[PDB]
């Protein structure tokens, strides 16, 4: 070992270490690491062979592992399938109002409602579906409720069965918008004509019988650039980031524009940066004459149609009630209890609300304090649990667009005019 | 003297200063420095010769040292074997989830369970082993308990002996991950094509009858570089360091990237540094003409597949109970007491929890306030205590991987174009 995932084991009944094409003896230590699961796969006084002269006896023997043999055996498996919940393509939401965005998510039956509905069903929630359909997740009503949204089982009309009404409700609560730097795209980039920032004019006077070319005029240092940014459609007010994001090098010019973290995107609509550029002129004015000189400095603006994407998080809540003799809550309650459990879709917050955390720790009995994902596998089949959860946890991503402009270019002229004979 | 280690002494009984091939007279001062141990090696009224006309009388004489002689003697030893607990090769743990890492350690029977089990046994703990084995440390059950792990004696099945059940449990508690700079390794290093950061364009105008080559355009100073780092597999959130770690000079470029101490590795996923590079152009424009000039600045990224190792600490706890007439607790209690003593594996914290501290001070009776390591040597043999403790205290080391990238290269172009005859 090397972790043992319960769902990869089965039972042979053909003799002394049967085994198969892709199946090898579970040893003593391996069994013990998850014997609380293995023992649940056999009858009270059922005895089966483990490996190397060791056997596992059922519940009537307290699950005890001892030396001996049997015709039943746990010669499983081979290089195990350890597929963690697969990732899927991001769900691109057409940059709208914060509310528009949320509305689109809760009404997307093909990517949100049915996937989530099946999750509830698999966990053991009762009545996940409306009175006009025989299928889970169909005939659901979407409605808004305060700061969240509710997907409810459509109790209109008649109904047969223990406890029609009190149908499992899926509530969508908190949202967060995390801007992802690497999603930066842009449209056609424009550029303005060179603008004259400033000039300086001077005269050099050589009132003598020799050139004496020893003098100068210089400009240097700052100099400054302007940065402006717009927000196309509202959402920006709730958009934040956890890292010191900087603007990408579009075209052929890099600007030192850093975006502050933990601030609304809409709160940083511009700024000012500096740079440097010096220029000098050193004339060779001929004897008895004057020469005019100029130093000129130019700008030029560039502009983008920018777009970023932000990851959208969800808080989900599943209302009661748990089905009798058929739910995944680790205690396996049979009192038809009202539940209300929450999940965080996206970033890790704690163990209880993290589907991935729990899924990834299925091999450790001591961590099973919430939902028994091993049970859900045994009931529905590993690959269906993987696909369902993959859809539930896919990465919803919302667009953020606007305009960008900046004084990015610099140019300079140094001009020396013709000599003018004195008088000065 | 020069410390005397009790375990290096024995007793001769052949006459007036017997001695041997590798054995020489213990003198008065030497004996006194550890007479509380030496006296325990003789009967109440047993008398033996020390050296130089001095003898040591047993417990009935209060261990008194006086002038005289005897046929017994303590002519021991020679250049003593003072082997401190040897160090062993680090145990490399395949960079996983914080929990994955811990799980691998507690299930490593060949490097953790049996070594630790023997430690408990040697100290005097009772029942270190399961009901299906006759050997210490075999048939142990591993289970998780809250923030720690428990290794327990497998009380399933029957059992004979005074107090079956209440078997010594080994608990593993706190962990800490200390990143070690010197473990830095990396994979294939990549490098990008030169990217254009910026340019500046200017014109020099010489409207005169002579070249007057006296002017310039310059760029200088900052300039900045970006540093990005990723975290492959979770653990990074708990990884810290006690020193101002800086990144190694990979390839041919040194970057001034300093990692803050006492912060999670995962909290420092990037940064920004600066450097400098200036460029100047000083044209020699011919009479009555113009020349265009450019100054260009370039970047280029490099990237690593990096790996560091972190030392893993442990807090160990050994539950009761101490064996009658056979334990190492310095008072030698015989009331079958429940114990619960803890040890810190790794860094020094105090005397009580430091195995190395205590081992290294065996020669000083006044420091024996916890475990009597001299007793454990007398019972098991020095070399077995050394090997066992070496395994217990070997240095577990966990991997930390991720990606690294940075704007490390710089290049620049200075271009002077061909002259263009006026008009300007």
């Amino acid at each position: 070992a090397e972790p043992v995932y319960p769902d990869q084991l089965r039972l042979f009944s053909l003799g002394q270490g049967v085994c198969g094409d892709k199946y090898r003896p579970v040893n003593r230590e391996e069994a013990q690491s998850v014997k609380s699961n293995i023992v649940g796969m056999m009858g009270q006084w059922q005895i089966s062979g483990l490996a190397n002269g060791w056997v596992i006896m059922g519940p009537g023997y307290n699950g005890e592992i001892k030396p001996g043999t049997a015709s039943n055996t746990w010669c499983y498996p081979t290089n195990p399938v350890t597929g963690e919940i697969p990732t899927l393509s991001a769900l691109d939401i057409p940059d709208g109002d914060e509310v528009d965005v949320q509305w689109r998510l809760v009404h997307d039956s093909a990517n949100f409602i049915k996937p989530t509905s099946y999750l509830a069903h698999y966990l053991g929630y009762a009545w996940v579906g409306g009175n006009h359909s025989q299928y889970v997740g169909e005939d659901m009503d979407v409605t808004r409720d305060g700061d969240g949204w509710v997907i409810r089982g459509n109790n209109d009309g008649g109904c047969d069965g223990y406890r029609c009404g009190d149908k499992t409700a899926i509530k969508v609560s908190n949202f967060a918008y995390n801007l992802d730097p690497d999603s930066f795209k842009h449209g056609d980039v424009t550029q303005s004509d060179r603008q004259l920032v400033k000039t300086v004019v001077g005269w050099a006077v050589n009132d003598s019988d020799t050139p004496q070319s020893g003098y100068d005029v210089t400009l240097r240092g700052d100099t400054a650039t302007n940065w402006s940014k717009t927000n196309t459609y509202g959402l920006s007010e709730k958009v934040t980031t956890k890292n010191k994001f900087k603007w990408p090098l579009v075209g052929e010019t890099e600007l030192s524009i850093e975006i502050a973290a933990n601030q609304s995107w809409a709160s940083q609509n511009g700024g000012s940066t500096t740079t440097s550029l010096s220029q000098s002129v050193r004339p060779t004015v001929p004897a008895r004459s004057k020469i005019p000189v100029k130093i000129e400095l130019y700008k030029a603006d560039i502009s983008y149609p920018y777009e970023f994407k932000a990851d959208v998080s969800y808080d989900l809540t599943l209302s009661g009630f748990l089905r009798w003799g058929g739910n995944a809550w680790y205690t396996h309650p049979d009192n038809r209890p009202n539940w209300n459990h929450t999940f965080v879709i996206g970033p890790y917050k704690d163990k209880a609300s993290s589907i991935r955390y729990q899924w990834d720790k299925r091999y450790i009995p001591g961590e099973v304090k919430w939902w028994d994902w091993n049970w859900t596998i045994q009931q529905n089949g590993l690959s269906t649990m993987q696909n369902n959860l993959a859809r539930v946890l896919r990465p919803v991503r919302a667009g953020i667009t606007g305009d960008f402009s900046a004084e990015s270019q610099f140019a300079g002229n140094i001009e020396i005019g013709a000599p003018v004979p004195l008088a000065a």
